[PDB]
């Protein structure tokens, strides 16, 4: 039964993890239509998923290089990860979204106009979130269970989706990626307390668990960023998210590859969700 820390360790899950659980959620490869034309994603069904209950929601995103069946590839084993933590009670039930920056006019810089128009409404309108529609209005009404994340190029989308869809999503996970909006790791962090701003929300609506590893390359842009945002107002350092709303988790020895990332997941993913949840829980 999971219980924040105000300064979680890195971790990485059991190597039994990696193997298939019994109680395996349902992948289903999905087909759509949107402002960048026709493109696919995977989505991830957590075991039992009843569409009369309603589900926090995590979008993820691949690296360069990848695509939408990367994550749950062979070569990454996502799903066994979330199948075994969910069983076992470390991860509440959720569902895993993993789209694509590929195809048409879409590039990680700007694939959260095509996730605001398209990849939300199309999803959230087929499977139980949070999301009573997928209005602009219902879509905004749910934002505390929907989380984004990504790694490397990923990690890039997502600094780009936090500061244009705060409305949106109120979890952030970049991974061994840093925003690429600034000539200063100060104009960075001052961007995204402009758009902080600009929303209105509250120190107690968005949080960031951000992560990388002690040898991975994206530590030298990430780290000076992460200690330019850290002197902000905006944000309250700490991985006790009843608390505060920010955290930089940083693996030692660990390096640019889903070995690792993986792992990082494993560790922040079970952090989400749980401020103002609708559920009666002690963490």
């Amino acid at each position: 039964s999971f219980k924040y820390e105000s300064a979680v360790q890195y971790r990485p899950a059991p190597d039994s993890y990696l193997n298939p659980c019994p109680q395996a959620g349902r992948i289903v490869k999905e087909t759509y239509t949107g402002i960048n034309g026709t493109k696919s994603l995977n989505v991830y069904l957590p075991y039992g998923y009843d569409p009369n209950k309603k589900y926090n929601i995590f979008y993820l995103m691949h690296g360069g290089g990848e695509n939408e069946n990367t994550i749950f590839s062979n070569d990454v084993k996502l799903q066994n990860i979330l199948d075994h933590a969910i069983m076992n009670g470390e991860l509440e039930p959720l569902i895993v979204v993993t789209p694509t920056f590929n195809g048409g006019n879409c590039t990680a810089q700007n694939f959260y106009q095509e996730f605001r128009q398209n990849v939300i409404p199309f999803v959230e309108s087929k499977y139980s979130t949070y999301a009573e529609s997928t209005t602009p209005q219902g879509i905004a009404a749910s934002r505390m269970h929907r989380g984004f994340g990504g790694f490397s190029m990923g990690g890039l989308t997502t600094w780009y989706v936090m500061v244009n869809c705060l409305d949106y999503v109120a979890y952030f996970m970049p991974l061994s990626g840093d925003y690429w909006y600034g000539n200063s790791p100060q104009d960075k962090a001052n961007s995204i307390a402009e758009a902080i701003n600009r929303s209105g929300l509250s120190k107690r609506e968005y949080f960031v668990f951000a992560a990388t590893g002690s040898e991975d390359i994206a530590y030298a842009n990430m780290n000076p960023q992460i200690e330019a945002m850290k002197a902000l107002p905006h944000f309250d350092y700490t991985s006790d998210f009843s608390k505060g709303n920010f955290y930089f988790l940083v693996a030692p020895g660990a390096t640019h590859w889903w070995g690792y990332v993986r792992h990082y997941i494993y560790d922040a993913l079970p952090y989400f969700f749980h401020e103002l949840e609708h559920h009666h829980h002690h963490h």
